[PDB]
């Protein structure tokens, strides 16, 4: 019984140890950017269209060479065994079954090859290592295992200052490890070029907020970008991605896929992102709430709920396809 | 003893079963659009004019070929026997006596012919059925019974997701039925044309928010539109009608009547809507509060209160007629 | 011991009967315009100037042919014996001693001739009567008694709907009467012309909010206007005067004095009004708080406090005169 | 254990007598300008850049002929022995050790020569005295003692009205004195010229908010300005410096250093100020919190925390230098 994504947060709040809930929920500094992701979405109103043909409403998109059932993918979230014993396998299985891409993390608590074996056409998120050769060996592993895109996270030259974790003195339980390993260095545009030169997979730069970085990403050969302030966990005071999305979509003028994340908590939010020009969204914390609450079945229920909310919102707004939703206009309101 | 519309909500809160109060009060999703209808009105301030001749102040308008006592009609609200045993008959009698149009619903709990027999020059609200022939037979029934406009609701390809109702497990009591029947399909512009071709009554499209849909409505032969997000019950995140009204009035440039609804709770709110260019408003939930609180006499008291508030507001703003009120300027403020 | 105007409200709250405090404090309808007077002032920030010569700072102005000690006058407030037994005489004595104009009301609870006999160069506020001849006889009385301006209130074709008073069932105590009498009709521009033709005193139109009404006031021969929504007691939803002031000052381009009222509660507020272009302000409710709290001495303390706050604010903003303060720039902020 | 500047306020709240905490925390009037300093910063969001070279991130700047370790100095705060027995010596020692300039006050509770003897290349803040000769003798003392800039405070023709202090009846303890003395007059542009003519040190005008005063400061030969409303302690209703900073930086077009203060409470806030164009910031109240909480070691911990936060924010925003941070763009958001 879940009728909104908020039902699942309460459930995850119930079950998780406090420090782990804080690791999941928290942001950096004063959490201004964390709160702003929600504020910014709540200010956006859609102008729906009426009286359109809705006899074949579809929420499917084509992205990075594959069909997805929704304009959504599961965001990279490290160490998912923190939230449930089956960790990444539970989430990847539910995503596969829902037809949603799953992003395998560099810091996954189950090896990328095991998660890829689940099936479901997965993506791989890269954090840049120490030396180019080991970074590229991670990319090669992912490609060999059947991952279909490399999501290179570019907003973490180092990790942000998460004060909840500092106050809690939070550290990984001994029962959770970085399963892809037996160290990290800041990524640069040179790093992006090294990755692009080493793979035929589309490279997606996650954590772009400046318009000129979006243009440079296209010039650098990126197949996509994720407009994102990393869920408010990196620079405290970084603008929400949803506030830069329209400008960025106009600037790249179809040169790559433009995704957005941060605070997506309903099908209506997905519609807002689409109306502002996103190709698709990522969803992070809610997927972990569902995982914590009820494992694989929990994530299944979440994705079924989001699928019904996206269909509902699209139809009510007169959109028989995600392309139509991208042509919707919006208006900024107050509170 | 009621000196504001808020007095009646408290009274209805007293008497109604909780689940029924929630069916009435609620919106879809997070109720963002429900709240925004009120927020948007509260941001609007009127710039009143002084020292005008007020020796013959009149709140009357001519609309769809008939005089109305106020620039207001009772909004379509389904299943009014949910709120009082006399249901639609109580409300239609009070509206008749007040000189206000009453909108008979497709999903009325008393048959449209019985309600029309009350008198008072009624309108009929259409939800599109299954097959064109039965939809048109409903329109023909309404016209035969003396209804004077067809209010075609165009923002309900299907019903919105009302989470209060889901959580309550709300369903119609066995003692409430759709009295016009012994099934629904999404309306399209083709449906509008079928209705327009089948009746001489003015067709009014209720649920228009996009400027180009307002233009297309005029091109399609509509006699009016209602700028409306369906009281925040349909797309959660849909812009309030009051925020689109000025743009829409400019775009149709007198080509049809432009009504607005959503959150009208006083004569001052009616004045704001008029100043932004509306021909008239619809009022929904407050009429049901009055019905729940005190039946026909309750609705009578509500309409008398609104009549005095509209006269008061118009005179204080220097307007001897509703046309003068439409020429008032406004200024947006904060909170 | 009062260091702010807020100290006096608490004191008046202590002493007054509840219904009388509500008559004083309240506004019309939902009190949106009452609250907005304060909101609007709080959004205004001054850009102060530094390093100016302040060796002869003066808060004096010349207005309607006379020097005033501050750019402020006591607003017309009817029936002041409601708040203290000495009523208008206490307030007029304190105003005289402070060098501030006092506005004698048509509905004063002490006769205008008695209040004028106090001295201090008083103004007279006119509500339009029944027939022109009696209205003009009131004006002639005021002029004969030595009043120096006629403040014609133009935003009261009838009194607003004050819901606190309705709920309280408030009426005048038998011990309070309209002392100028032993009936009212809406004023029009014809009424203004009748007054202008009948007196050599400057005519000041109180309750102007529309820019074209301000222009028309100058064309009609007004010596001043008060930009005002009547303390939020008339049209609920009327824009605050402070929000129209700049536009209006630009439109009259020195053709008459432009005063403002509504929510002035400190010397800093006086500075804001001046910086937006006002010649002077009126202050209403705070004067009655002081009267209720401590009679004549209370009003004296209030005016001494406001005088020190105005001097303080002007000097801190680099203004040696009120003219300099009118040349200050402002910036709108949030909350 | 301090992970934010807010940790230290709580600690100082613990230890200080209430009246002294109020002297430190308070502002003038209604404290509107005090609150607005924080509001204004919270509305600013940074647009970070990604994938830059961060192999030599440095937070150092050159200002007034000397290297500073951070783009920050300790603001002038009078009478620091109010907060800890070692007063100014504790703060100046910690600032020296951190490589941050310390501003010695005219109203210091330890003599300027003693504080300068601590070392660390100090600045001297001037309040204009009585007669030019004694003002200039203070400047000469400062220069003889090795101070490296004269921070002439120009927004205090007299002290603001601090209502907390009035209500508390706050006065200096007998154990705190103005140690530079054994009287004050408003400064003017003539005063600035007298100082400029009498010293070779850069003269920095603290308390500039108007764009034309910033231009005039450059024309007057100032080496810098501090855009500031004096922590909301002077004119209540004065615009926050952070709201004028961008305009002012554009207007002086490199003609002098432009500093800002008011509400800086984190390294992220320093980044915002830099992105809006500031050369550096001043920090006032937080330094006194640290002093009250733990003396010299407390101020050391505060400056170490701010240093780590500034480095963190700069790197996360892709800035290897403060110059790069000044080229960041910003976007205004809500709440
Ligand atoms: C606990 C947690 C761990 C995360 N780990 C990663 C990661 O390893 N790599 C990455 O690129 N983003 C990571 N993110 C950021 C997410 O991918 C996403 O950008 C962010 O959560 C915003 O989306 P949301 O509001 O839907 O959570 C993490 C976020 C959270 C909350
Ligand atoms: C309980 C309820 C039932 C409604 N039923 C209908 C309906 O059958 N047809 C329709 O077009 N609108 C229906 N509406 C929408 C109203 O006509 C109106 O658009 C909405 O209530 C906004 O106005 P308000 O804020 O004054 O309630 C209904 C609204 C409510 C609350
Ligand atoms: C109790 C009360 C009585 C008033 N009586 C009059 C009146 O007789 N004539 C008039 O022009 N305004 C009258 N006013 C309006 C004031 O002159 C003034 O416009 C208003 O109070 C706004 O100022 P404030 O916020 O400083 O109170 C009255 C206001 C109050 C609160
Ligand atoms: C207790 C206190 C004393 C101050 N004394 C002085 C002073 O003597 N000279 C001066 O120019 N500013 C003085 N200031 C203002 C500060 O230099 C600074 O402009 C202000 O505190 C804003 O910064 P903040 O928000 O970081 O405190 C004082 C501020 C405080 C709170
Ligand atoms: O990447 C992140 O968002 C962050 O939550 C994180 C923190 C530690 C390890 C891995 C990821
Ligand atoms: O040193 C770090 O902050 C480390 O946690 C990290 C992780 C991923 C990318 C860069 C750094
Ligand atoms: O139309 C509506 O607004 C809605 O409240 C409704 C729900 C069920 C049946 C009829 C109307
Ligand atoms: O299937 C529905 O949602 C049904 O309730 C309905 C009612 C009116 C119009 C369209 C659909
Ligand atoms: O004029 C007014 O503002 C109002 O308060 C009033 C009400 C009754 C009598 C006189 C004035
Ligand atoms: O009839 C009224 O509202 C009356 O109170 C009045 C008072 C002053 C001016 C106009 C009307
Ligand atoms: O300058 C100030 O900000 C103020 O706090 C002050 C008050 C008294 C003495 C010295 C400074
Ligand atoms: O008289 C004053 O306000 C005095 O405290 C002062 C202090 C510094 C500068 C100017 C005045
Ligand atoms: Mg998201
Ligand atoms: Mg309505
Ligand atoms: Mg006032
Ligand atoms: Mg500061």
């Amino acid at each position: 019984t879940y009728v909104s994504l908020a039902d699942l947060e309460r459930a995850a709040r119930d079950v998780l140890p406090g420090e782990i809930f804080d690791f999941l929920a928290g942001g950096s500094g004063t959490e201004a950017s964390l709160v702003a992701n929600r504020t910014a979405l709540e200010r956006v109103f859609v102008i729906p269209r009426m009286l359109r043909d809705l006899t074949d409403v579809t929420t499917e998109i084509d992205i990075f060479g594959r069909r997805a059932a929704l304009p959504m993918a599961v965001a990279p979230v490290a160490y998912q065994r923190l939230f449930h014993p089956e960790g990444e396998l539970a989430v990847a299985r539910a995503a596969r079954d829902a037809g949603v891409p799953y992003t395998i993390c560099t810091l996954s608590s189950v090896s990328l090859e095991e998660i890829a074996a689940v099936g479901g056409r997965p993506w791989f998120q890269l954090y840049w290592l120490r030396d180019e050769k080991r970074s590229l060996d991670l990319v090669r592993r992912a490609e060999d295992a059947g991952c279909e895109a490399i999501v290179f996270t570019v907003d973490v030259p180092w990790m942000g200052r998460r004060l909840r974790d500092m106050r809690n003195g939070f550290a990984l339980p001994e029962w959770v490890t970085a399963a892809n390993f037996d160290e990290f260095a800041p990524a640069t545009w040179e790093s992006v070029e090294a990755v692009r030169a080493h793979t035929d997979l589309p490279v997606v730069l996650k954590g772009i907020l400046a318009v000129e970085d979006a243009r440079r990403a296209v010039d650098a050969g990126a197949g996509g970008i994720v407009v994102s302030n990393h869920g408010g966990r990196q620079l405290d005071g970084a603008v929400p991605g949803i506030e830069m999305l329209g400008e960025i979509v106009a600037a790249v003028s179809g040169g790559c896929e433009v995704l957005v994340d941060g605070g997506i908590r309903s099908g209506g939010d997905v519609l807002k992102a689409t109306a502002l020009g996103a190709s698709a969204v990522l969803v992070g914390r809610p997927v972990m709430w569902a995982l914590a609450a009820a494992g694989q079945d929990g994530v299944r229920q979440l994705l079924e709920l989001l699928a019904e909310e996206v269909r509902d919102a699209m139809g009510l707004a007169g959109c028989e396809s995600v392309g139509a939703a991208r042509r919707l206009n919006t208006k900024l309101g107050v509170v």
